[PDB]
């Protein structure tokens, strides 16, 4: 176990401030706060930890009020001492998803500087796929510890406590092995950091530094309007009910708009094809084929979009609008995918369709408030121009370099007619190559995206790859690396490993050779982006211009500025993003501004 003996519960100022004396001299140490709710902006903070050395941490309990609590350092009393060390660049500290801390301090009023290390990161640096980073999952796998875990203190369920009522030795005990956990975890990881300059960088100029920023972003959170969402939610219940009367029309009786059930008993039953559509989808969807003439298939297909939509955004959204700012703060996560990309839950904001009416009509709900405008800045097609780059191909380059649209510039090439003259057909056929190519789709996956027979799809790939050469080989030499060395890398150095590279099982080393040609590119997207949003949030720190940066979803950076300063403020955000990042890429960012998301999108 670990029991009341192995860490000091400070109750006094005295030994707090002999503490914070052996805190400033220490080379770095850890630290850590507990709440009273995982809630970050209405949080209250109950108390702190460090630790100094392993073995050596303590608890510093500042809001327990649980009938006959014992006395305890005033929150107030303990945060004007332990403010000076806190704000200090100079001392280094260590923590476990440092951006939590970051923000409860915010809280009141305290800017934690000296950011240093943070596990979470260390551990994804080091290896993304490695497994969970989270404090348990590391303390079990690199020190063969099973730490406290919040449930034993707590319980479980609705009569769950918060952490103000926990017994002050209890809380100590789970909360000084945090912070000891913490240091000798960085104790052996940060050496590992070293072995290669390629993470190393990523981890000390990308990551860490986005520590901050990603705090700020999702404190300040985002307006949205609740009575446009529930307006589209009373619509789309109309609209439901239509498309519902619509099927039935059609056909005869009353039905679920379920496949493998009722569907096929209709669709095939009166003439089609036997097989069902999978909700394996984005690869053979039979109800969209039918839609091109069959009614019945199209107005299913839309209803059950419709349905998803509505539950998903327009009755859940209005419900996260957070009592306190009267915003909706959504969680970002820095250390879950695979390619070093930032998610987004609470909401998704990637789930919102962008091609799609009704996605549109979600964004026109996230709007700027009174006299200010929202911004939004875009990377245009990043990930292809980071393919142009990595394969060095004079053709793709020079579309981008002449301002041309790529998948008309590709299809005048691979079918070999002027750019004025590229067909829609065309067009369409060359973006579905392009995009092909990112994710390493098979000859065969693009014919089930174009509608063509395979071998002639085939016939494509290989005028491409006739016409840009260099984006065979850099494909030959990414597989080539992933089988000599397990891993590939991004133009910063980050890592993706692929231990299924050389699998022996044919599918499961199918999709190790995919993510191989992938991440290079999808990964370097991503710390472009970061790098751009340390950048733009470096200015606004220094600046202090009328702009907040509220949300970050796929290429794009979007900003809540004042609309007198709209100009100006378009002009920075723009040089920022396209030439205080990678100069290598050749990077175009389009920047468009309205009255909400929508407008500016
Ligand atoms: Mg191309
Ligand atoms: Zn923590
Ligand atoms: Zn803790
Ligand atoms: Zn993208
Ligand atoms: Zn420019």
């Amino acid at each position: 176990m670990i029991s009341y003996d192995n860490y000091v519960t400070i109750l006094d100022e005295e030994t707090l401030k002999a503490w914070i004396a052996k805190l400033e001299k220490a080379p770095v140490f850890a630290f850590d706060t507990e709440t009273d709710s995982l809630d970050n902006i209405s949080a209250n903070l109950v108390g702190l930890s460090f630790a100094i050395e392993p073995g050596v941490a303590a608890y510093i309990p500042v809001a327990h009020d649980y009938l006959d609590a014992p006395d305890q350092i005033s929150r107030e009393r303990a945060l004007e001492l332990l403010k000076p060390l806190l704000e200090d660049e100079k001392a280094l500290k260590v923590g476990q998803n440092l951006k939590y801390d970051r923000g409860i301090l915010a809280n009141y009023g305290i800017e934690l500087r000296g950011i240093a290390f943070d596990t979470m990161l260390e551990s994804y640096i080091l290896n993304s796929v490695a497994g969970r980073h989270d404090m348990d999952s590391l303390a079990e796998r690199w020190l063969k510890h099973k730490t406290i875990t919040f449930e034993e203190i707590a319980g479980k369920g609705k009569n769950q406590l918060t952490f103000n009522q926990i017994a002050l030795e209890e809380a100590g005990r789970y909360a000084a092995e945090d912070a000891d956990v913490t240091l000798q975890l960085h104790l052996k990881m940060w050496p590992d950091l070293q072995k290669h300059k390629g993470p190393l960088n990523v981890f000390e100029n990308i990551e860490m530094p986005l520590v901050p920023v990603l705090s700020r972003i999702e404190r300040n959170g985002v307006k949205i309007d609740p009575k446009v969402l529930h307006n589209h939610s009373e619509e789309l219940t109309l609209r439901l009910a239509e498309l519902e009367k619509k099927a039935h029309e059609i056909a005869g009786e009353e039905f679920n708009l379920s496949s493998t059930k009722q569907l096929q008993t209709i669709l095939f039953e009166k003439q089609g094809i036997k097989p069902l559509k999978k909700t394996p989808s984005t690869s053979e969807e039979v109800l969209e084929e039918l839609a091109l003439d069959y009614p019945l298939p199209k107005v299913i297909l839309e209803y059950r979009g419709l349905a998803k939509l509505k539950s998903t955004y327009t009755d859940k959204l209005p419900l996260m609008i957070n009592p306190k700012t009267g915003r909706v703060h959504t969680s970002y996560h820095q250390a879950v995918t695979a390619t070093g990309r930032l998610s987004s839950t609470d909401p998704n904001l990637q789930n919102i369709p962008v091609r799609n009416e009704e996605g549109r009509r979600i964004r026109q709900a996230f709007i700027a408030p009174e006299d200010y405008v929202i911004v939004s800045a875009d990377y245009s097609q990043i990930e292809l121009r980071i393919m142009a780059h990595l394969s060095r191909d004079k053709g793709l380059l020079t579309a981008f370099a002449e301002g041309k649209d790529i998948h008309r510039a590709t299809a005048a090439e691979v079918f070999g007619l002027p750019l004025e003259t590229v067909t829609s057909e065309q067009r369409r056929s060359a973006k579905a190559i392009n995009f092909g190519l990112i994710y390493g789709m098979s000859a065969f996956g693009l014919a089930r995206q174009l509608n063509i027979p395979r071998k002639e799809a085939q016939k494509y790939m290989d005028l491409y790859f006739e016409r840009y050469p260099g984006v065979l080989e850099y494909m030959e030499r990414t597989r080539a690396q992933a089988k000599e060395q397990g891993y590939v890398e991004t133009l910063d150095g980050r890592r993706l490993y692929l231990p299924d590279i050389k699998s022996s099982n044919g599918a499961r080393r199918a999709a190790a050779e995919r993510a191989a040609i992938n991440a290079p590119m999808q990964g370097t997207a991503a710390d472009i982006i970061k790098r751009a949003m340390i950048a733009v949030d470096a200015w606004l720190q220094a600046e202090q211009p009328r702009v907040r940066m509220i949300m970050q979803v796929h290429d794009e950076l979007v900003f809540e500025v004042h609309k007198d300063d709209v100009d100006a403020v378009a002009k920075q955000i723009h040089q920022l993003m396209e030439n205080c990042t990678r100069l290598d890429v050749p990077l175009l960012v389009e920047v468009g501004s309205g009255e909400n998301w929508d407008q500016a999108h």
